[PDB]
């Protein structure tokens, strides 16, 4: 560990190893801090996923994210347990117990709300779902000139894109991929478009789908190595970042203040560029215990020196969820094409089909499937092959249905008795509400509570705003009732519900982007950069401004990029010395 | 390639023939069909994140997300609220992954396999104690203090490759609280001590757990470190089959499938180390043609191990958590002088070191006074960052359990959440079961699991007699003894766990002097009988009822099966 | 079914559990007002809730 | 086969039935309102000892039925209240409301 760096990036994020891939590239002496440590494998903050054992046993992958999802606020609890012993130390009143946040208002939180701490991020378990923001929820780069400001997003996306692996066809020979994005087809003919999720994967085999993570992005390797003789990189893990110091002007970063959690000791870095890439909670945390923004209960009486919209605006998709059992008709249509003849076991079944005949209702990959499932599994009720990969279908957010749709499998645990029901059959729908950013709408953290790593205390003041919002994301659940009823009837235990607020993960504004820090109610500009300050940058979801209902990490993604981009033209890389 | 050595598994039994052989200067390969899961530290203790131990409930989920179930029944619940358009089967068909040859109820449902590289020793409690002799295997026949002598060797050895201690939680209040309640409870009828860890506490909030990386690091070699020594490690790769020469002396290669790249090869050795699990060593020698695939049916005995599979033994598992009396509470801070109100400019807190009068030591009064003046809020003496009780009383003829009181990784209801957690305590008292013949863990015909072996199936009951007697027993003593620490907690109250949940299965390839006479596998050098060249290590080994956790007795046998290998086989030159 | 039909709880104190999963639409509270019958009186942890 | 004990609880003047003086019931008439803690001493020993007391006789019969395991019931589930307006042989020495006669 040096005294000074080019670039210090704190967090190992999939927006973090974007700064690293391009300014390490570009010659960049860097040194990035993370919080949380390598635990993903010998490929450094890889997708947990990616593991033969997960991919055959993919529901239990759902333990790997619920073991790294720490709550951000929880409310002091206030359940009445009156059935203790009388012998047993009881309470007198609702203390603040467990790590409780006394400052939460249980009724205006994001309680969902969670964040991860290792390596890599949540891009070591995120679901790899990367669609592009229409013009409608994407926040503008240039403005007055919608030509340039569309020309703009789409070169960056597609740098993204590349970055991520992001593909639309490593599920194209699902037989439950194609069935689904069929029956939706031809069910909104004329009115909406199905495609398959954008997904940031790359498939190697039937079986086996190489989700992308921040190691994708850059693979967080050590160097100079062999592979890269002459580029710098440091990772350094298990380093809680506390404060980035401000001059006594409000124009520069002075230092970095570390706090290596092995150790125990507290140091300070120097660097000529840092970039917060901490997620959108820790961002503003980290920002604030800096003196940005005001720390406590916020008080209009008060405002502060610096960037009086840190925290505020803040945004939470609603989402709605559900799972289906597929329709009788539909699995029936999956074996229109068969003849079949006997009865299954008996030494005379006999499943077929003609290749290439016009009155098929399915291609021959699919048909040839079906076939060889049925005759070799004749105890087995269903023309599903087991080995059959995933649905990941979508229609994209549209200004006559305001939401993002999946359409598909993620990992569940399953109660009980839906495990009483053929996995093959259940589909989840998830509809994600884009939420208009409302200055009440806040992130703050207190000045008396601290969380696990003595910062202050993150705290939510937050509703889903009246007006559009709350409009939509009831018409979103509707569209959800009516929709998935095309499909299958709903699963028990998996019934149309509104999930936790915050459980989605998709918080962004915390931090945001805009031209104008007053004009816009904003934090940073379209390079990212903190207002006043020639050095000091923000990546996140916490920079997008908009109301947008599509998964917000390629956006935040391309942003990212751009940022790159002013800071490869305004600094300079050391001498490789 | 040619290996003098290969083992199969690399959990800490794996990892103990790895460290034995490796160090004695063997060419060693070893194979995974888990991939490496812990960081830089290949094969380590996943709970040794800085993140883990401040957020220490979450580790639950690490847990159950690397355990997967053996055998799973068909299911036969009703769901008859599917809407009326949705596909329904007319039967309770076979789906799911569940097992059609699996009786419901003779099974062990809660026994589970982790496939990650340092199997299950990257997520155990870590407990570490020796069997008595009550509960030990014989070793030398007919000469206690020998076999008394050899076991003490070997256990000693053991403890210093998983470093076992039992003084990492000696300065817990709640540790010292409990431990000390109970010594009192118990004075003249029972011994109470620390719970011994594999583990090294780095500092006052970071226990260092041991795990097979402990034993043996798994770095490939020769290295900058052991520049003379040969060890390659294959994760990634399901060995299926040894396959066994004509005469049924010799193991002459070892099939295995790399799942990365998909090839099937057979590596050759001179010596050959099971150490896949009780449950997949088993599997792996079955569809070698040891024992008998299929349903059992006696009117047709194995060539091969007869007993293969047989005599299983799982132990009976109870469970609750307290919470923790007024009375012990109190005692926590009675050596303190409490004036004025807390939150006020007034309120003092004091005590007087090295006071006769003083119940506790200063060091813990000081720890006490720190937090009543500090958290003039909290209405508790005990610190926040104070460490776990990790209490046991070991088995004992009188009381033929183990008992861990303590606390583990626990998923809390949020009811139970309502309570803090300084008060809570787990119990967890550890049934032996004897071994009988018709208790069995064998392999079917025709279905397979998720990696093409032969599905595992249980037929097992806990046996009729003192394993039943001592279960209920058991279950009483924990009631009673709890009793004297505090009251159940609401949603954690005394119950049998799900048979297999306590993952401490044996006997499944078991030890013993002589084949027929012992029903047994292997001899005590866990060598397969018949067999110039096969070795098997792991809990499967053992063949007594034993209550306490059964993985350093393990360990200890494996030492000294290296020890035959190293006098009966010459390392090829380097 | 009998019994628990006519057992009518004596003091039911204010009810605190936290709904959050309503749909945005849907009127929802500011606070843990008195709502069903609740006894604004009555300390949740010194009763005997199941008195009727 | 079913297993309930029942303990006896210390007469305690702080345990208290009251009325509210705003609040009403559905009849129209002031809210009850319970202040109740089981006495420590005794009360509270004992009621720990008529626990392990059950675990250790039921297991004579049987193990415990999974879903109805050893437990403490809702305070005051059991309907067996009394010293609301408890008799005795002076109002003022032996705390009391009515007589041996239950005159007021
Ligand atoms: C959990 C989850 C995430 C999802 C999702 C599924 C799940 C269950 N799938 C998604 C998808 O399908 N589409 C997509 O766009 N989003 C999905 N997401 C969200 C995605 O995972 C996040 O949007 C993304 O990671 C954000 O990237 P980031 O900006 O790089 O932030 P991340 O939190 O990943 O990394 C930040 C980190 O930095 C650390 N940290 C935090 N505080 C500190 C301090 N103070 N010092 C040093 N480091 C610090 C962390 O430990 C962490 O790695
Ligand atoms: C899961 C767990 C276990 C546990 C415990 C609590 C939990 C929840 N805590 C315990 C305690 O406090 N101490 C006690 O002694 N034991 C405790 N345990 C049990 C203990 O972890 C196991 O006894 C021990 O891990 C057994 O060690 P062993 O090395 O014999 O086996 P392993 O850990 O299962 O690793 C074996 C491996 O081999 C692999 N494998 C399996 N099949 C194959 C094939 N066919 N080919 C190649 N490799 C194979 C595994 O993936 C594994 O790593
Ligand atoms: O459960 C919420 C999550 O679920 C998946 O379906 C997503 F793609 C994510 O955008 C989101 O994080
Ligand atoms: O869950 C069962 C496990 O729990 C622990 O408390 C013990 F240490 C283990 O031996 C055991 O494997
Ligand atoms: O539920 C409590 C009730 O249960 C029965 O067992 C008793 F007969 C009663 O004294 C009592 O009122």
């Amino acid at each position: 560990m040096d005294i000074k760096y080019d670039v210090v990036i704190v967090g190992s994020g999939p927006i973090g190893c974007t700064y690293a891939r391009e300014l390490v590239g570009a010659g960049y002496k860097v040194a990035m801090f993370d919080i949380g440590e390598i635990d993903s494998g010998l490929k450094i903050g890889a997708h947990k996923k990616n593991t033969v054992e997960y991919q055959k046993n993919i529901d239990k992958f759902v333990n790997v994210i619920q073991g790294q999802l720490m709550s951000v606020s929880v409310p002091v609890n206030t359940l009445v347990v009156d059935t203790l012993s009388p012998t047993s130390w009881q309470a007198s009143t609702f203390f603040v117990r467990n790590g409780s946040n006394p400052e939460q208002d249980p009724l205006r939180n994001l309680s969902g709300q969670a964040v991860t701490r290792v390596v890599g991020g949540m891009s070591t378990h995120w679901t790899c779902a990367t669609p592009r923001f229409d013009r409608e929820q994407r926040p503008l780069l240039v403005k007055d000139d919608a030509d340039a400001d569309d020309a703009e997003w789409d070169r960056l996306y597609t740098k993204a894109e590349s970055y991520f692996q992001t593909g639309t066809d490593q599920f194209k020979e699902s037989i439950r991929h194609n069935l689904v994005l069929n029956k939706l087809t031809e069910e909104y003919k004329g009115q909406r478009d199905f495609q398959q999720i954008p997904l940031a994967a790359t498939r190697r085999s039937p079986t086996f789908v190489e989700w992308s993570s921040a190691n994708t992005v850059f693979d967080l390797q050590n160097r100079p190595n062999t592979d890269a003789p002459e580029e710098r990189f440091n990772l350094f893990p298990a380093v809680a970042c506390e404060r980035v110091v401000r001059n006594a002007l409000n124009s520069e970063i002075e230092s970095l203040h570390i706090h290596d959690l092995i150790s125990g000791d507290r140091f300070e870095i120097k660097a000529d560029v840092y970039v917060l890439t901490a997620g959108a909670v820790h961002n503003t945390q980290l920002l604030v215990n800096s003196g940005f923004g005001q720390l406590g209960r916020p008080n209009p009486a008060n405002p502060p020196e610096l960037l009086p919209s840190l925290g505020s605006y803040i945004t939470e998709q609603s989402l709605v969820f559900c799972q289906t059992v597929m329709s009788t008709e539909l699995i029936d249509s999956v074996k229109s094409d068969m003849t079949i003849r006997g009865t299954p076991g008996e030494l005379t079944y006999s499943v077929t089909y003609t290749p290439g005949a016009s009155t098929n209702k399915h291609p021959d990959w699919w048909n040839e499937k079906v076939k060889n499932h049925m005759m070799q599994h004749q105890e087995d009720p269903l023309p599903i092959p087991f080995e059959d990969p995933e649905p990941q279908v979508t229609t994209l957010f549209q200004p006559s249905h305001p939401w993002h749709t999946q359409i598909h499998r993620d990992a569940f645990s399953w109660g009980a008795v839906q495990q009483s029901i053929d996995s093959r059959l259940i589909v989840d729908w998830r509809f994600f509400g884009r939420t208009e950013p409302k200055e009440e709408n806040k992130l703050w953290f207190s000045d008396k509570i601290t969380d696990a790593y003595n910062m202050p205390q993150p705290t939510f003041d937050f509703r889903f705003p009246a007006g559009r919002t709350s409009k939509e994301a009831e018409d979103m659940m509707t569209d959800m009732c009516v929709m998935s009823a095309k499909i299958g009837g709903f699963l028990p235990g998996s019934l149309p519900q509104f999930m936790e607020p915050g459980l989605v993960l998709h918080l962004g504004g915390t931090h945001r982007m805009g031209f104008d820090e007053k004009e816009d109610n904003c934090c940073v500009n379209t390079d990212s950069r903190v207002f006043g300050f020639k050095n000091l940058f923000l990546g996140g979801c916490g920079n997008i401004p908009t109301a947008y209902g599509a998964n917000p990490t390629l956006t935040a993604m391309s942003l990212a990029i751009k940022s790159c981009e002013y800071i490869k033209q305004n600094f300079t890389p050391s001498p490789f010395t």
